[PDB]
């Protein structure tokens, strides 16, 4: 059988196309393995030490100090870390160690539909490039051939590059359950479950994408398969994937773990119904020479009348909602991320799942009746080293989150309205006389 430990003959022109480029760390869970200070310091293989000196990693980074040892235990782990902080190499490292170490496992040597021994899912394509580069670096000069796949791309050139074979695939949620229903892909084998920047994939919607993926396919259970999820931050709904999806698992949180929509400016003005139109030209006459910009309304009857008034008013813009055909908003999408038509017109739940990458400017023509939904949507805006813009419209019809809205601008030491606060004020907590 094959040696999937030692590795294959070297390729310099491979070599040069690969290899030629640019505090506090709390762990909790139950038996923790000790944190390392070399990569030497526990045993990754022949494969991954020679392509750790390619790309010139002389020293694992304090994430990779503590994530690296943990997942070669084959304990799950929830972590809370932040871009440059080197996490991808963070997974990939002890993940493809353990694959040359062990193998394809039994069942693809008994075959030998594509059957990924890992799985890594990915908020957007920018990021999915970026991990998929990192794993081409470790998985030189051996078995492993690794794969990349996502939305607003050719979906048969990605179909053809994974019948050339593929171990490692990353990929966006969406994506990769049209690779499914189509036959492309089966995860009976899918030993290896990684979600990257979990928080901004539940931004973007794509929840029920991941557990239809995780839960409701052929995937291993918990137990079985070893899962990683990295988040910058930890709300809520992150710590409930984490209960869902991991099984004994580590906590690491390095540096502090990041807020709620920080990195974001959020103004929210009172503008009637009527008004919202004139209002929204003030708003795109103050916008640069072509940074994106996201509208969000209720309804797809709303969203058509809004670009038809824009269009009309002289703007480049697209829109995008249910009662357009698929060829349409494939186009519109194409022509926002291109720049062509800079300002995209919106439903929140025909944005759920696109891969629309992160604009300078969300403005909220229409809030939600909820305010989770208005953290995801104003989520579409702002990194860390891009400061975004979130402007939100409300009236007496948004009444009902006021207070929500309140506490969540309070907390995000945003400008507070004085008539805001005003009007969410309650006179039972003033006290007698
Ligand atoms: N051990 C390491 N030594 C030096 N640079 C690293 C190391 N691990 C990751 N990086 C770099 O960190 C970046 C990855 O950041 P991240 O988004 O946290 O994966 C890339 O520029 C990597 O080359």
């Amino acid at each position: 059988e094959d040696d999937w430990s030692k590795p294959l003959p070297p390729s310099e022109r491979l070599e040069q196309e690969l290899f030629s480029g640019g505090i506090p760390v709390e762990a909790t869970g139950n038996n923790c393995p000790p944190h390392i200070e070399s990569f030497s310091d526990v045993e990754m293989g022949e494969i991954i030490m020679g392509n750790i000196e390619l790309t010139r990693y002389t020293r694992p980074t304090p994430v990779q100090k503590h994530a690296i040892p943990i997942i070669k235990e084959k304990r799950d782990l929830m972590a809370c870390a932040q871009t440059g902080s080197g996490k991808t190499a963070a997974f990939l490292l002890p993940i493809l160690s353990q694959i040359y170490s062990d193998g394809p496992g039994e069942a693809l040597r008994a075959m030998k539909k594509q059957y990924p021994i890992s799985l890594v899912l990915a908020p957007t394509r920018e990021l999915a490039v970026q991990i998929y580069e990192e794993a081409r670096k470790f998985s030189y000069r051996s078995r492993v051939r690794p794969c990349v796949v996502y939305g607003g791309a050719d979906i048969g050139q990605q179909i053809r590059d994974l019948e050339r074979g593929c171990h490692l695939l990353v990929a966006t949620p969406g994506r990769l359950v049209d690779m499914m229903e189509r036959g492309k892909i089966g995860l009976d084998f899918c030993k290896y479950l990684v979600l990257d920047e979990a928080d901004r994939m539940l931004d973007m919607g794509f929840e029920p994408q991941i557990r239809r993926i995780v839960e409701q396919d052929t995937m291993p259970p918990k137990g079985v398969r070893h899962t990683m999820m990295f988040s910058a931050t930890f709300p809520k709904e992150i710590q409930m994937l984490a209960r869902d999806f991991l099984d004994e698992y580590i906590f690491l949180a390095v540096g502090r773990v990041g807020s709620t929509s920080e990195n974001i400016t959020q103004k929210v003005v009172w503008v009637e119904e009527s008004d919202k139109r004139s209002f929204l030209l003030d708003l795109l006459n103050a916008t640069g020479k072509d940074s994106l910009t996201l509208v969000f309304v209720e309804t797809k009857k709303g969203a058509d009348s809004l670009e038809d008034f824009l269009y009309h008013e002289g703007y480049a813009c697209t829109s995008i909602h249910g009662d357009r055909s698929q060829r349409d908003r494939e186009e519109a999408l194409h022509q926002f991320r291109s720049g062509k038509s800079p300002i995209l017109v919106a439903t929140a739940v025909a944005a759920r799942g696109l891969d629309i990458s992160n604009v300078k400017h969300v403005i909220n023509f229409d809030l939600p009746s909820d305010i989770e939904e208005y953290v995801h949507r104003i989520g579409r805006t702002g990194r860390v080293g891009n400061l975004g813009l979130a402007t939100s419209f409300f009236n007496e019809r948004n009444i009902n989150i006021t207070k929500d809205l309140l506490d969540l601008l309070v907390e995000a030491k945003q400008e507070v309205p004085s008539w805001l606060e005003n009007m969410a004020y309650e006179h039972h907590y003033k006290g007698s006389s």
